[PDB]
């Protein structure tokens, strides 16, 4: 069968369709019009967007397709190098680092991070307890403070001290400016044009900032004479069982950058969407609060109590169903293949999985795919293979998934135990896109339940 | 640290604890009571049972510990001699045979076995296709017919023709009766009593049928004048690269018996437990069956398609986590040493790894350790070293591991492609123990999907 394709702009083909603040939301709209697959052509490149579980379960066969670096990720590689997110599977440093850092997300490791997650969570709760009558909460801003600080402390014993700051930490300003520079690069006809010399001067400055903090984190660890078993411990000391080799210096630097960027943004998105859906669905908020109060019976949560917040977990999954905060991942064909018995592909051909659309496939989820209903996840194992993919696929799936979900479950649980929430502006969801998705301008009021912490 | 010890029986010490049909399960229950290590005393022997990954990972250090023959294996050596399973690592014939036969398990060799594995697999599928409307399947019975036939045919070009029989083949009747006589001998206070002279004559009779079949297998091969590149070809003609020597006649006979025994029973257990867990976990059954339908698109599976059954592979590994079919292995201290910083051992001290307990270490796997969740094996690198050992350890690990999993993956794939399964009796798991583990009395109904074979 011949592939649907959205409207074209002459020699620019489809490229102007992504000249927008909201490209993923644009593609989702295309997917609504054209169905489970469409061709997307730009000058000198072609990809195919998949939206159905039927096709995506084939794309997620690792014998037939491997992770591809999208143009965006290729530009990310200019500062994240061969860190885990921006490495090819066949690069030696991918499997090495994969093997070395996976124990940093073991069950023992997760227990060891719990205390410091509580440290940051207490700081959030205290900030909100200390607000005056009628003040509000800037939700994504506060959630980004929490998640940046959490990965900094749990991973690196580094304190960003974001709750002491009116404005994001410099590292994040640089990071966001570098990603912003990257977004703008995706839709430029002449990269080399001298007009863009000021941008790449700014890009080089942003990379300088990120590396300055890297140098510090490393120098502090070397100088604290510490083996505080955390993510950094593993980066500096762990040896890969296959090769018997450690990470080299350069790669460690890239890993720090990678984990500092990747380790917070998607999670803050998740928390912001989850709070959004809770205030728009008071019956769900009430049920989630009921669990928080029944389970979190101590002044601070235990690891085991967090594992027992089953419904809070369902809330977080149902937020990732509707708005997966890393909304796309890219694949390539390992060999010539036919997709879905209809679409022939040649070795090298690229696919894009459009996760938000996958998560709205009515053959999987039923009629009411737009409804926020955490009960869809009562029994997570009922969900078919390759139907719910907010953490990607296979050996290149998110290494930090259990970290993300533990942090988010801890924090949301505490939030529901301690405050009642009001959507006082009747906020209209507005989704900002970077490489990630987040509510923009989401604000709430939190009335303390006056329960000691 | 003082070491826990279960309840005692006067002069008999702990030995009557193993006077049950289900000793490994009894040992697991003790492990749950007493923890990561206990001492077990008999008249004239002591061993320590290990259950934690922390201690087992040390036990698996080959510089400190070498494979020991348990009292059971020492008795098996009465007919398996210095076959690979029943040899000491320091016996010349171990490394010789290991070097000679290890190439018989190369993916190259696997490719050559595939055709004959499908032969037997097709016999099983056809049997089930030919059952009448309300008939059932005796699962362990059929899985044993299949596995025995596979190792006979692929190994030795011998056909047990087990699907043409109601009763097990005489070889397996005698092998089973001989191993049972071993099991009973592990409990007898005065072995030389005249009350057991009937048992000892029958044990010799069972040895004689095994040796009769061996003689025929060798006779058959020689008169054939063939070099059918199989496991028998290597035994008969292969030379050890290190010594430059072939196996002698005697050792060849022992290898044949060893492979015909261990080549089938553990594999048939694995298949039986896997099918058990699938019918108990319908959401996993549907995921596995969907995989099989998507991958096995030809009337007979190819070697390449069997390698694509990733989720089926996960199901098998999760059945090996809960019920590793060879549930224990034994080690001894090569020198005086201290285990786990706390438990001093003298040269020669014996250890027993209790693999089902290892696999239930909550520190490694999480709290939900009794649940059947194949997705624990989605990313191999996420499983700590020495945490999953169904195939033993190091240079003395299972040589047949690849063969076992290829056969099992092929067969379970075809079973899920061709039939729907019903747990019509709501079976209560009943685990029969020999030296190996298997469900007893497990029955299902198979409804054909009427897909041609
Ligand atoms: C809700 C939160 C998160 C979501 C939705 C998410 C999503 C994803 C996705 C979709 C991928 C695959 C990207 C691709 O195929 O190109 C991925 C990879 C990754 N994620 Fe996450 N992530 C989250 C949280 C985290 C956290 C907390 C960390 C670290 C602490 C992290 C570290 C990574 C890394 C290192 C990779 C690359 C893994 C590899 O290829 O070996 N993520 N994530
Ligand atoms: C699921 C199936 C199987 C399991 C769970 C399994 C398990 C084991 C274990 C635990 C050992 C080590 C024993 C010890 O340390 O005392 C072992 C050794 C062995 N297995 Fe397997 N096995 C399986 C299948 C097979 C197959 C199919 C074959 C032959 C075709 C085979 C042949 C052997 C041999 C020859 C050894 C001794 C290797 C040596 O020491 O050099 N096994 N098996």
């Amino acid at each position: 069968k011949e592939m649907p394709q959205p409207k074209t702009f002459g020699e620019l083909k489809n490229l102007p369709l992504l000249n927008t603040d909201k490209p993923v939301q644009a593609l989702m709209k295309i997917a609504d019009e054209l169905g489970e697959i469409f061709k997307f052509e730009a000058p000198g490149r072609v990809t195919r967007y998949l939206s159905s579980q039927r096709l995506i379960k084939e794309a997620c066969d690792e014998s037939r397709f491997d992770k591809n670096l999208s143009q965006g990720l290729k530009f990310v590689r200019d500062f994240a190098g061969d860190g885990l997110v921006t490495s090819w599977t066949h690069e030696k440093n991918w499997k090495k680092a994969h093997n070395i850092l996976l124990p940093s997300f073991s069950q023992q490791a997760m227990k060891g991070y719990h205390a410091m997650m509580v440290d940051i969570a207490v700081q959030l709760i205290q900030k909100w307890e200390r607000l005056n009558a009628d003040e509000h909460i800037e939700v994504p801003e506060d959630m980004t403070r929490l998640t940046l600080d959490t990965i900094g402390l749990c991973g690196f014993n580094y304190r960003f001290n974001s709750f002491y700051r009116d404005q994001p930490h410099p590292f994040i300003t640089s990071m966001v400016r570098a990603l912003d520079e990257i977004m703008n690069k995706l839709q430029r006809a002449n990269p080399d044009d001298p007009a863009y010399d000021e941008n790449k001067r700014q890009f080089q400055d942003d990379i300088k900032v990120m590396n300055d903090l890297v140098d510090k984190i490393i120098a502090d660890r070397k100088a604290s004479g510490e083996q505080s078993d955390d993510l950094l411990t593993h980066m500096l000391n762990g040896k890969d069982p296959e090769t018997g080799e450690p990470l080299d210096d350069e790669n460690i630097r890239y890993q720090i950058i990678t984990f500092l960027g990747g380790g917070h943004e998607t999670t803050s998105g998740l928390l912001s969407f989850a709070l959004y859906f809770l205030v728009k669905n008071p019956h769900v908020l009430q049920k989630a609060a009921e669990e928080a109060a029944r389970i979190l019976v101590d002044p601070v949560p235990s690891y085991k109590q967090v594992k027992q917040l089953k419904y809070v977990g369902m809330v977080l999954n149902e937020a990732l169903r509707l708005w997966p905060t890393g909304p796309a991942f890219s694949l390539y064909a390992k060999e010539d293949t036919v997709l879905g018995g209809e679409y022939p592909l040649e070795k090298g051909d690229e696919l894009m999985v459009l996760i938000p659309q996958l998560h709205r496939d009515k053959t999987i989820w039923g009629d009411d795919v737009e409804e926020f209903r955490p009960e869809r996840f009562e029994n997570p194992s009922a969900i078919p293979q390759h139907a719910f993919k907010p953490f990607g696929n296979g050996q290149r799936a998110c290494i930090g998934q259990q970290f993300a979900l533990h942090e988010a479950t801890l924090v949301l649980g505490m939030m529901l135990k301690h405050f009642d929430f009001e959507d006082h502006t009747n906020y209209e969801l507005d989704i900002k896109e970077t490489l990630t998705l987040k509510p923009e301008g989401f604000v709430v009021k939190a009335k303390s339940k006056q329960i000691p912490l």
